[PDB]
Formats: C-alpha cells, structure tokens, sequence
C-alpha cells in the first residue's frame, strides 16, 4: 500500500476511510444563495462604528484575498497521490472552493469592496501572507518530500488557520452584537468546510509517516517549523493591519492572536512537534464559542 | 480574447456566458441517496423476464463501463484553456462526474453485478467502445489542434451520445411498464447532467471556431469524421450486444438505434457536417417522450 502509486481499478478501495472526507464535504455543501445579504449591507451601512467598518472592511478584504482565487491544489492531488479515492476527495474539495469563491466575490460586490480588493496586493500585511503561501507551494514539484512538506504546510496552516483569525472577527459581530447574521451564516459554512480540508491533510499526514518514514528528516522538521514561523509572523501583522485604525470594544486584537496562536500551536502538536506559543486560557475562554459552533 | 491565454484576475470575466454551465451543473445537482432502489432490485429479481434482465444486465455494465471510473477531463480543461470561468465549470463538472459515478456503483453493487463488472473488457463490444475512447484522447497533448479535437469529440460524442441509448433503454422500463422507477429517476438526472456536460463543449466549439480558425483544417474535420464514425460503429456493437439475447416487447433495438442516429446526425450537423443516416420521424415519435422528459 502506497499513495505515491497509480491504481486503476476504483474497487476494492486500497484507503477507504479517506473517503469519508467525500461524505463530510457533501454534507457540509452550501452556497451563498441559501442566505440573504440584505440585513448585513445594512448593518455595514448605519449599525457600525467607523472603526468597526475599517475592521470589517480590512476583514473581509483579507479572507477574500484567499478566497476570490483560482484554487486548484486539491483538485491536482491525483496528479501525485493517483488513487481514485484521491480524486473523489480533491475533486470534491474543488468544487466546495468554487462555492467559497462565488460567495466572497459576491459579498465584495455588496459591501463596495471591487475597488480597494483590485489592489490588496498593496497592502503591505497581504504582501507578506503572499511572500509565505508562496514559500509553502515554491518546491512541491521538486521531489516526493517536497511534496510532501508542501502538502503538510497548506493542511496544516494555510487550510487550518490563515483564514480563522478573520472567521473568529466576523463571527464576533454577531456573537457579541447580532449583527451581520448572513456574513456569519457564511463564514460559518466556510469554517466547517476548511475545517474539513485541513483534517484530510492531517490523515494524509499520517499514512505517510507509517508508509515512508525516510520523508521526515530532522530537517523536513527544521524546515516545517521555520515556515510555520514565517506563517505566524504573516497573519499577525494582518491582525496589526485589521485594528490599525482602532480595536473593537467586545473583542481585542491580542484575543484573536491568542486564538491562532493556540491553532499554530496545536498544528505543531499534531504533527509531533513541541508548542511554541505561550497561550491564555482566559482569552481562550473568550473565543471557545467560536471552537464550539463550528466543531459541534 | 483567447481561450488559450492564462488570466490571472477572475473579475471582470472575459466569457461570463460560460458560467451558465455552472448555474445549470448546481440546479441539476444530485446523489443516488435522494431515491430508494429497494423496489428497482426487487424488480430485478421477480417481476421481470430473462430476456428483460439481461438486457438490463448489459444495459447497466455498459453505463457503469464509462460512469464507474475516474474521469478527470472537465477537471483538467483549465489546464489548456486558463480562464477563472473554466475552472469554475470545469471543476464543477468533475464532482457532477465523482456523483455518478458514486450512484452507477451502488447499483452495480445493489444489482450483484460487482463481478461481471470486473471483467467487462471480456465483451467484444465493450473493447470497441475502450478503443475508441482511447483514440478520442490519446494525442490530446500533442498540440493545440489535437487537444482541440480531443475536446470535440468528448464533448460532441461521449458526453453527448455514448451513453444515451443506454439511458433511453432503462427510462424505457418506467415509461411503459412502470418497473424501475428509481434507476429511471438516477438515469433521468444523469441523463439531464450529460446534457449540460456536451452543451459546454458545443459553446466552447463555436468559440474556438471564430478565435483559432487555422485549427479546423480540411484534415481536422476529416480524423473527426473517421474517429465520429469508429465511435458511432462502437456504440452500435454496444446496441447489438444489449439486444442479442432478445428484444423488448415495449421498445426495439431499431427504434433505439434510430435514436441515436438522429442525435449523431445532429453533432454533425452542429459541427457544419452533413447528416449521414436517413431517420424514421415514426420511430421518433416513439421516443420523444425521452427528449421531453429530459430537456424540461
Ligand atoms: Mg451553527
Ligand atoms: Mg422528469
Ligand atoms: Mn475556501
Ligand atoms: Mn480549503
Ligand atoms: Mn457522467
Ligand atoms: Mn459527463
């Protein structure tokens, strides 16, 4: 058994339990048509802050920059795992990435944001979340390990965490203030399935580990943690970005680093390396709504 | 404007009509768990003839010949044509084809067909269809015209007749005697998703027709005329094969035949060819309830 070798034949299935990644994706399907934007442009509109519509405003640009893209890494995962249970995971990963584009294209439209998204690749925090997603892909061709490292690096920190220090800032406005309630109904599915996206990784992961060992070198490790430094180091100057223009009175900016602190932490974990971060369990307890909405 | 050219930006589209092919692929969406097959096996079982079972026999193996395997062209057009709108029907299309396949497996296996299914390369009928599908493919990366031909002949013959004897076969059973009343409803919306499938080809043809003339030279059109007609010889062995030990009381082999020799005609017809085969407007009448049922 080995996932780096074509099978043609669909049954048996060499690695069945992978496709209950197809069940979970199927049953978290959605689009954005299931909820109506009208009460959160208003919202945008007359029941915020003008520091809480800079916060928004930079929130919603910087899941876009991920999310209004053209993204095709799990729909080419057969292209180095060849297995048919492969492609009915990545395919259907694909296309759930396809729903989370029109969803964020449609909600830049809506809140006026075409203009300023056009140039998010000016903001100097945007630049530097590129300068690493670039990094993590930059040598996936090269070889098996490669790969492999690239692999673990989006599952396990793009999939997992660039996108949840913004989720856990939309979501807040309703939690707190009940307010835009079709953006949070959004951001929820949108958690759910990257949820999903990053623990097919993390099984992946682990099939790997037991069928080729030789991959995962000191320094495949010394490398992983470097990045995943670089990662860290990105996404909190996009939160410095968010709030540079003032912090919200229900939820500080040091809460939601804490959040993904404790995500970068426990991404390390999973893979069995040490934590890094030193965390607070009382602005965790601050946030683990967030952890029970979207996993429960 | 070029369908060849990469474009990174996805706003503002250069071929937004496309994404009516991903509105369509969403409205049709579908999975085998929507319908209960319990009373379809039980059909199966007692409430049929010898003959009837095995022309369902074969009728369901040569489905399951094309639906049961990994089919990633839809998934890998972007590759070719680097468009945001591409990847979007592309992608889209590729998980419609993940969900057929996944049905036409439930009712290989529910019909106890996993064996003969195994081995249907063993049929003379099913090694011309392989061979000739094989053909359609096997110089797509060669060059632009040849992956351009590839793409017509999928487009044009695969997705637009290969299987639709076949679907007007198992519909047929609910139509005139009511058995079968769930393979027809999985059949009807497969038959449906097909459709749209062979329709984008058809708008991506008369788009390169017009941007890329100096691909459809008099050599084009005549390896399409030779590959349309070893298909359309293919798909009649597979005709001959359903029907060999026995016709069906409520619907004869020529009058399927006869079916599909219109639709034939009207690819060739779409692409600028002559038709080939005189068609019987009776026989037609007979199926058109078949067209009715699945262009509404
Ligand atoms: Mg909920
Ligand atoms: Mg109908
Ligand atoms: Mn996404
Ligand atoms: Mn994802
Ligand atoms: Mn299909
Ligand atoms: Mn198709």
């Amino acid at each position: 058994r080995s996932l780096f070798t074509p099978r043609f034949e669909i049954k048996p299935y060499e690695y069945p339990e992978l496709l209950e990644f197809k069940d979970a994706i199927r049953h978290s399907y959605w689009l954005h048509t299931e909820f109506n934007f009208t009460g959160d442009i208003q919202d945008f509109r007359t029941h915020i802050s003008d520091v809480e519509r800079a916060v928004i405003t930079k929130t919603m640009l910087a899941i876009s920059q991920i999310e209004v893209s053209v993204k095709r890494f799990w729909g080419n995962l057969y292209n180095y795992f060849p297995k048919p249970e492969i492609e009915d995971v990545g395919g259907s990963f694909l296309e759930s990435e396809i729903r989370h584009k029109d969803a964020y294209s449609f909600l830049l439209e809506k809140l006026g944001l075409n203009e300023m998204f056009r140039n998010v690749r000016q903001y100097k925090a945007i630049m530097a979340r590129i300068e690493y997603m670039e990094a993590f892909m930059r040598k996936k061709d090269v070889s098996q390990q490669d790969f492999v490292l690239s692999l673990v690096m989006f599952s396990l920190f793009v999939e997992h965490i660039s996108l949840f220090s913004q989720f856990v800032i939309m979501m807040s406005f309703n939690k707190h203030k009940n307010l835009f309630k079709g953006i949070s109904n959004a951001v929820e599915a949108t958690s759910k399935e990257e949820e999903i996206h990053g623990r097919f990784g993390i099984s992946l992961y682990h099939l790997l580990r037991e069928e080729q060992p030789e991959l995962f070198t000191d320094e495949f490790y010394a490398e992983l943690k470097e990045l995943a430094e670089q990662a860290f180091n990105a996404e909190k100057a996009i939160l410095d970005w968010i709030f540079e223009d003032g912090e919200l009175s229900f939820l500080s900016k040091a809460t939601v680093e804490n959040y993904i602190a404790n995500r970068y932490n426990n991404s390390l974990v999973t893979l069995g390396l040490e934590p890094i971060y030193n965390i607070s369990p009382a602005q965790l307890k601050e946030t683990e709504w967030f952890d029970i909405e979207i996993l429960s």
